[PDB]
RNA sequence: AUUAAGACAUUCGUGAGUGAUUUAUUUCCAUGAAGUGGCGU
């Protein structure tokens, strides 16, 4: 789907010919991907409205988490610096 | 006046009768409606 590399279009297999698939989602990543990094998301409570309250956490956080290595955050009173900026500055081109 | 003279190889007669330019053949094969955030430090 559209902004794929964001995690809009996750799926996974649960019934392959009428047979369940039990397939690690950590380990298949690790096989594909040179690096590989989890996120431990709040277990908050009222998981009855799962939708929406985990849905605008975990795309929130990955906004918030993408705009800290690409560019930065600027509101209130916090500021991260560019990760990417500063990963230019560290090595010797500078 | 001489084994001579006269005598259309002619009459009638449809190149016609039966016959499907038809049978077989995928306009199909490949292809991300996707990509990116920016400024207010």
């Amino acid at each position: 789907g559209t902004r794929n590399n964001k995690g809009f279009g996750s799926f996974t297999v649960e019934y392959i010919n009428n047979q369940k698939n039990i397939c690690n989602v950590e380990d298949t990543l690790k096989e594909n991907f040179a690096f590989v990094y989890k996120k431990k998301i709040a277990l908050s409570r009222q998981s009855t409205l799962d939708f929406i309250y985990i849905y605008n956490q975990i795309f929130s956080t990955i906004k918030k988490d993408y705009q800290i290595l690409k560019s930065g955050y600027n509101f209130r009173n916090e500021y991260i610096k560019s990760l990417l900026f500063c990963y230019f500055v560290s090595k010797y081109p500078n």
